[PDB]
């Protein structure tokens, strides 16, 4: 099987890249692509630039070459579920745009017109998922909604926005919903599974600076693991 | 040479999809590519789907498949510069995001993290666009910025707003931005040749499901003129 791995930032994916055995790498259109195996596993790593088109047209390139069999997005989160601190990782149950407005011919907020209202996470990468977390006993997580939109939220105006229109929401960031929409229309499985930098605030842009580092230790960690359990899941393979 | 040219919605690409001679369709990815030839050049038709990841996911397998030499899109657009009425045309200067905020980070109002702040329509485009425009006398178009997010603008809140941070905006839309940022990833040539079918606001809904025919009528006039202008003049190799 290969596994496809994407995260927006270079200090994101650092830590994974570092993993991947018999690398091969490949810039293209401000993409790059890490290609080689962990334990075994095939596995292609995206560094695509933040926001909801570079995401998109990252994803686009890596299921349109590459052919992975499933897609985990790693990265950072700002927190917006109360039992979330920073450091804690977020699996998306879902994935919804938070600024998406077609309203007005009857769509619900947030949905694309020619989309599903919200991304649905994989239920079989799922379950790796909850497998990875029982395997890190020390790691607190959340799942459910994350929502994705083309601005960093840090102000109160920005949270109360987001959580009006979607009062599910347990993180937010900037590439999720792109990477889950490019999925649904190429029809292959996806799963987010980030980490909290930040509590979406006016103490954002310090906390996150300050924290990125430990929010990709804690996604990578969790998608090691999962690399891990999906080398010997052979009924998934 | 070969031409790109993308549309988002079904009447948006379906004048132009009549004139390709030797078609040839292809479905990916929820995107359907018509190739063949308008007037002995070569193009390929695109369309998209509605909004920034449909048109980022189409742009990104357009460019890394088919290799046009430009791309223009085409197709309707709300209306902001006073002077438009239903069914005139609005010529891309340079496209932004209205919706991207990261100005927590330093950038600008509507750059994106990695982008420049704006996407500059290609300057032999535009003048093959306003040569165009030279032989359609009967059209009215402005030049200037086109806005791109994921809302279909129809309030007063929507137009402030917009108007607050892009000033000079002429029009409006939901992929542009999508498919300038792509282009500039790719280092392709692009320019927006669209039309009006509504002016953004609380009669929108209704101005734009009557006059979608005519922004899609008057787009496509243009984009045709383009394609002949193209072929003749070897601007582009
Ligand atoms: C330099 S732009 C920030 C990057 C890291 N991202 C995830 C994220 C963490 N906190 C966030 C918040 N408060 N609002 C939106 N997104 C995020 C998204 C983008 O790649
Ligand atoms: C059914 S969604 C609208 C489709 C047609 N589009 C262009 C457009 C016309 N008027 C607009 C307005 N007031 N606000 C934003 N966009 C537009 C974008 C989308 O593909």
């Amino acid at each position: 099987m290969k596994i496809g791995i994407i995260g927006a930032m270079q200090q994101e994916v650092a830590i994974l890249k570092d993993l991947i055995e018999d690398v091969q790498e490949v810039n293209q259109a401000g993409c790059t692509f890490y290609s080689g195996q962990i334990q075994g596993v095939d596995v292609v790593l995206l560094q695509s630039g933040i926001g909801k088109v570079s995401a998109a047209l990252g994803t686009a390139l890596l299921i349109s070459q590459y052919a992975p069999d499933v897609v985990i997005n790693t990265g950072s989160a700002g927190g917006f579920d109360a039992s979330l601190n920073v450091g804690d990782v977020v699996i998306s149950s879902e994935v919804r745009h938070h600024d998406a407005d077609v309203t007005a011919f009857g769509y619900e907020i947030g949905q694309m017109p020619g989309q599903p209202a919200a991304f649905k996470a994989d239920e079989k990468l799922m379950t790796v998922a909850e497998q990875a977390l029982a395997q890190l006993p020390n790691t607190h997580a959340v799942r459910g909604l994350i929502c994705t939109g083309d601005a960093f939220i840090c102000t109160a105006e920005g949270q109360q926005f987001i959580r009006q229109h979607f009062p599910s929401v347990v993180a937010v960031e900037m590439e999720a919903s792109a990477i889950a929409q490019t999925c649904h229309q190429f029809k292959v499985p996806f799963v987010v599974v980030r980490a909290i930098s930040d509590v979406a605030d006016k103490e954002s842009p310090l906390s996150f600076e300050e924290f990125l580092p430990l929010a990709a230790k804690s996604s990578s960690a969790m998608v090691l693991k999962m690399v891990e359990l999906l080398k010997e899941n052979l009924y998934f393979q």
